[PDB]
């Protein structure tokens, strides 16, 4: 079990992987509702701490913030496609750890549209995780690859 | 550890890069894109996009595929694109919606910008400028044996 619930925002969780650290945050935490880009301002305050850690951070750590929807419809919306919406959510988080003083040279967003569910749609809990935002903290360390290089040039002909 | 990518064979300067965590495949802008200031892509660099798709297809069944946006910082007067963010997303949205195209499985992409941040080079000549502007294939598991074991030894041994 490499999952702790975190807090700071009741809902969220930390995983670590291998290659780095993600944190989970359910749709709620951010947004109006699943299907718009709207950062409701009572959570404002939530990603003012994330900023704040981030800053508790070494200068080498990439910051990424991931965007994740369900299969749901989007004619309500402005949006085209599941990808674009997703997108948009997680640029939104960006600008907002931007805005709070996070540096643009240690962030990006990404888009996995609908296709990286947690769970099944089967309540509003659910929901909710199927439209988390990820943020994901790593770095480009290579000293293994240059090692590996070295050996295999002065080897390998 | 960067070594230079054969693929368009006109010495455009595609490489393959090494880090520790992954494998990065990078494409210049005049691969892919009519210019450095649209998505719309070139009408000739299918053949080495379905060439990527099938080498994906060889590749592990846990490997995920993030295609990753950069641009240079030359401002936005021309377009429709309202940010170098906005602009990288789509080039890299574009590239991502080909791999489908050629059947890489959807479920394992993703697509990333990293706007005018993140440079190759400093954005002082024409040169340069244009270095900036490519396209980046990131190649990555979500592995989390050693955590796993870390989170065992820590439960066992801490609280």
């Amino acid at each position: 079990n490499t999952e702790t619930k975190a807090t700071i925002g009741e809902g969220s969780v930390l995983e670590q992987i291998d290659q780095g650290s993600i944190l989970k945050l359910p749709s709620n935490l951010l947004f109006e509702n699943a299907t718009s880009d709207a950062i409701n301002q009572d959570m404002m305050l939530y990603i003012e701490r994330i900023a704040k850690i981030i800053q508790k951070l070494p200068k080498r750590v990439h910051i990424n913030v991931r965007g994740f929807t369900d299969d749901t419809p989007l004619v309500k919306t402005r949006f085209k496609s599941h990808y674009e919406l997703a997108a948009n959510r997680a640029y939104r988080v960006m600008k907002v750890l931007i805005q709070y003083g996070v540096n643009p040279n240690q962030l990006s967003f990404s888009s996995y549209g609908s296709t990286n569910p947690i769970a099944p749609n089967d309540s509003l809990e659910n929901r909710m995780k199927n439209n988390r935002v990820e943020i994901f903290f790593s770095t480009d360390a290579n000293d293994l690859s240059k090692i590996h290089s070295i050996l295999d040039n002065e080897f390998n002909p």
